[PDB]
């Protein structure tokens, strides 16, 4: 399970620490954001605490299932928003990170 705790202790790690994280590290707040929709048009909210705790609780079976979580918290926010918007550069530039972490990952 090496490639599950490079993607804990890395990948997660390292996003978090990204300047841009914050509004990914709980799920989306529909009462703060004001969204009734939000919750009704995405199906699979993601998010990294949500990450972090499958991690912690071992709930993911391999690396690819927690990449897909990782994947679906990006395109959950490019679907629901719209170009330009700050979230989706934020975003954006947490996938690049995410994607170039990818890159390092012991393939075992
Ligand atoms: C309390 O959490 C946040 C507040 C704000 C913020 O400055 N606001 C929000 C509330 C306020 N509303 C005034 C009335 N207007 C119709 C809507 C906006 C305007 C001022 C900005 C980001 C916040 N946290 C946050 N977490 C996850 C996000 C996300 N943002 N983005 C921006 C999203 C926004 C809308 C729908 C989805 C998202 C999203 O995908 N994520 C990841």
């Amino acid at each position: 399970t090496n490639q599950l705790q490079y993607l804990q202790k890395v990948v997660l790690k390292d996003l978090w620490k990204h300047s841009f994280s914050w509004p990914f590290q709980r799920p989306v707040d529909a009462v703060k954001l004001q969204l009734p929709d939000y919750y009704t048009i995405i199906k699979n909210p993601m998010d990294l605490n949500t990450i972090k705790k499958r991690l912690e609780n071992k709930y993911y079976a391999k690396a690819s299932e927690c990449i897909e979580d990782f994947n679906t918290m990006f395109s959950n926010c490019y679907l629901y928003n719209k170009p330009g918007d700050d979230i989706v550069l934020m975003a954006q530039a947490l996938e690049k990170l995410f994607m170039q972490k990818l890159s390092q990952m012991p393939q075992e």
